[PDB]
Protein backbone atom coordinates (compact mmCIF):
# COMPACT_ATOMS: atom_id res chain seq x y z
CA UNK A 1 0.00 0.00 0.00
CA UNK A 2 1.39 3.14 -1.12
CA UNK A 3 0.93 6.95 -0.57
CA UNK A 4 3.44 9.25 -2.65
CA UNK A 5 3.48 13.14 -2.75
CA UNK A 6 5.23 14.76 -6.04
CA UNK A 7 5.20 18.58 -7.22
CA UNK A 8 6.70 17.43 -10.78
CA UNK A 9 4.90 17.55 -14.02
CA UNK A 10 5.91 14.38 -15.30
CA UNK A 11 4.04 12.72 -12.08
CA UNK A 12 0.64 14.85 -12.46
CA UNK A 13 -0.02 12.33 -15.27
CA UNK A 14 1.94 9.36 -13.47
CA UNK A 15 -1.29 7.10 -12.21
CA UNK A 16 -3.58 7.30 -14.87
CA UNK A 17 -0.71 5.64 -17.43
CA UNK A 18 -0.58 2.73 -14.57
CA UNK A 19 -3.60 -0.32 -13.69
CA UNK A 20 -4.13 -0.23 -9.92
CA UNK A 21 -2.86 3.68 -9.45
CA UNK A 22 -4.23 6.70 -8.40
CA UNK A 23 -3.31 10.16 -9.15
CA UNK A 24 -5.01 12.87 -6.38
CA UNK A 25 -4.45 16.16 -5.15
CA UNK A 26 -5.01 18.54 -2.41
CA UNK A 27 -6.93 21.79 -2.56
CA UNK A 28 -5.25 25.16 -3.06
CA UNK A 29 -7.54 28.51 -3.04
CA UNK A 30 -5.47 31.11 -4.96
CA UNK A 31 -8.62 33.63 -3.96
CA UNK A 32 -7.32 33.55 -0.57
CA UNK A 33 -3.93 32.25 -1.09
CA UNK A 34 -4.36 29.46 0.94
CA UNK A 35 -4.65 25.50 1.01
CA UNK A 36 -8.18 23.96 1.66
CA UNK A 37 -6.69 20.81 2.86
CA UNK A 38 -8.85 18.71 1.01
CA UNK A 39 -7.98 15.78 -0.51
CA UNK A 40 -9.01 15.46 -4.14
CA UNK A 41 -9.12 11.39 -5.30
CA UNK A 42 -9.29 11.59 -9.12
CA UNK A 43 -7.92 14.79 -9.43
CA UNK A 44 -4.59 15.73 -10.06
CA UNK A 45 -2.63 19.16 -8.77
CA UNK A 46 -2.76 22.46 -11.12
CA UNK A 47 0.57 24.97 -10.71
CA UNK A 48 -0.86 28.22 -10.21
CA UNK A 49 2.91 30.17 -10.19
CA UNK A 50 1.65 32.67 -12.31
CA UNK A 51 -1.98 33.59 -11.22
CA UNK A 52 0.08 33.61 -7.42
CA UNK A 53 2.57 35.97 -8.85
CA UNK A 54 0.03 38.05 -10.13
CA UNK A 55 -2.13 37.82 -7.04
CA UNK A 56 1.27 39.26 -5.12
CA UNK A 57 1.70 42.03 -8.31
CA UNK A 58 4.83 40.25 -10.77
CA UNK A 59 3.90 42.45 -13.91
CA UNK A 60 1.69 41.28 -16.90
CA UNK A 61 4.17 41.32 -19.49
CA UNK A 62 7.03 38.89 -17.15
CA UNK A 63 3.86 36.47 -16.65
CA UNK A 64 3.43 37.08 -20.30
CA UNK A 65 6.86 36.40 -21.32
CA UNK A 66 7.09 33.59 -19.04
CA UNK A 67 4.23 31.26 -20.22
CA UNK A 68 5.66 32.14 -23.78
CA UNK A 69 9.06 30.07 -22.07
CA UNK A 70 6.32 27.17 -21.24
CA UNK A 71 5.60 24.02 -24.18
CA UNK A 72 1.76 23.53 -25.58
CA UNK A 73 1.07 20.82 -23.24
CA UNK A 74 1.34 22.38 -19.84
CA UNK A 75 -0.94 25.39 -20.40
CA UNK A 76 -3.60 22.82 -21.47
CA UNK A 77 -3.07 20.62 -18.62
CA UNK A 78 -3.49 23.54 -15.78
CA UNK A 79 -6.29 24.98 -17.73
CA UNK A 80 -8.21 21.71 -18.30
CA UNK A 81 -8.13 21.27 -14.25
CA UNK A 82 -9.15 25.20 -13.61
CA UNK A 83 -12.45 24.23 -16.01
CA UNK A 84 -12.77 20.62 -13.96
CA UNK A 85 -12.19 22.46 -10.51
CA UNK A 86 -14.72 25.51 -11.40
CA UNK A 87 -17.05 22.85 -12.51
CA UNK A 88 -16.45 21.18 -9.03
CA UNK A 89 -16.93 24.80 -6.99
CA UNK A 90 -19.99 25.40 -9.13
CA UNK A 91 -21.68 21.92 -8.55
CA UNK A 92 -20.16 22.37 -4.57
CA UNK A 93 -22.05 26.00 -4.42
CA UNK A 94 -25.54 24.77 -5.61
CA UNK A 95 -25.51 22.21 -3.50
CA UNK A 96 -24.88 24.34 -0.95
CA UNK A 97 -28.07 26.90 -1.94
CA UNK A 98 -29.82 23.35 -2.54
CA UNK B 1 22.00 8.56 -10.79
CA UNK B 2 25.81 8.36 -9.92
CA UNK B 3 24.82 9.36 -6.59
CA UNK B 4 21.74 7.21 -6.20
CA UNK B 5 23.95 4.30 -7.85
CA UNK B 6 26.37 4.56 -4.46
CA UNK B 7 24.15 4.87 -1.64
CA UNK B 8 23.01 1.37 -3.30
CA UNK B 9 20.09 2.24 -5.47
CA UNK B 10 19.41 -0.94 -7.38
CA UNK B 11 20.86 -1.05 -11.00
CA UNK B 12 17.95 -2.15 -12.61
CA UNK B 13 15.78 0.58 -10.89
CA UNK B 14 18.59 3.54 -12.21
CA UNK B 15 18.27 1.36 -15.37
CA UNK B 16 14.25 2.08 -15.48
CA UNK B 17 14.79 5.63 -14.45
CA UNK B 18 16.61 6.67 -17.76
CA UNK B 19 13.77 5.31 -19.46
CA UNK B 20 11.21 6.98 -16.84
CA UNK B 21 13.27 10.52 -18.30
CA UNK B 22 11.24 9.62 -21.23
CA UNK B 23 7.57 8.03 -19.71
CA UNK B 24 6.55 11.52 -20.59
CA UNK B 25 3.35 12.90 -22.67
CA UNK B 26 1.63 9.65 -23.14
CA UNK B 27 0.71 9.58 -19.60
CA UNK B 28 -0.26 13.65 -20.07
CA UNK B 29 -3.09 12.50 -22.71
CA UNK B 30 -4.41 9.88 -20.57
CA UNK B 31 -4.03 12.12 -17.22
CA UNK B 32 -6.34 15.03 -19.77
CA UNK B 33 -9.17 12.13 -20.83
CA UNK B 34 -9.83 11.50 -16.75
CA UNK B 35 -9.75 15.64 -16.06
CA UNK B 36 -12.33 15.57 -19.20
CA UNK B 37 -14.21 12.48 -17.93
CA UNK B 38 -14.55 14.62 -14.31
CA UNK B 39 -15.18 17.99 -15.54
CA UNK B 40 -18.27 15.92 -17.67
CA UNK B 41 -18.99 14.26 -14.75
CA UNK B 42 -19.08 17.61 -12.77
CA UNK B 43 -21.06 19.16 -15.17
CA UNK B 44 -23.50 15.62 -15.00
CA UNK B 45 -23.82 16.66 -10.85
CA UNK B 46 -24.70 20.24 -11.42
CA UNK B 47 -27.68 19.45 -13.99
CA UNK B 48 -29.08 17.02 -11.51
CA UNK B 49 -28.50 19.59 -8.58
Amino acid sequence: RVLATTHYPELKAYGYNREGVMNASVEFDIETLSPTYKLLIGVPGRSNAFEISKRLGLPDHIIGQAKSEMTAEHNEVDTMIASLEQSKKRAEEELSET
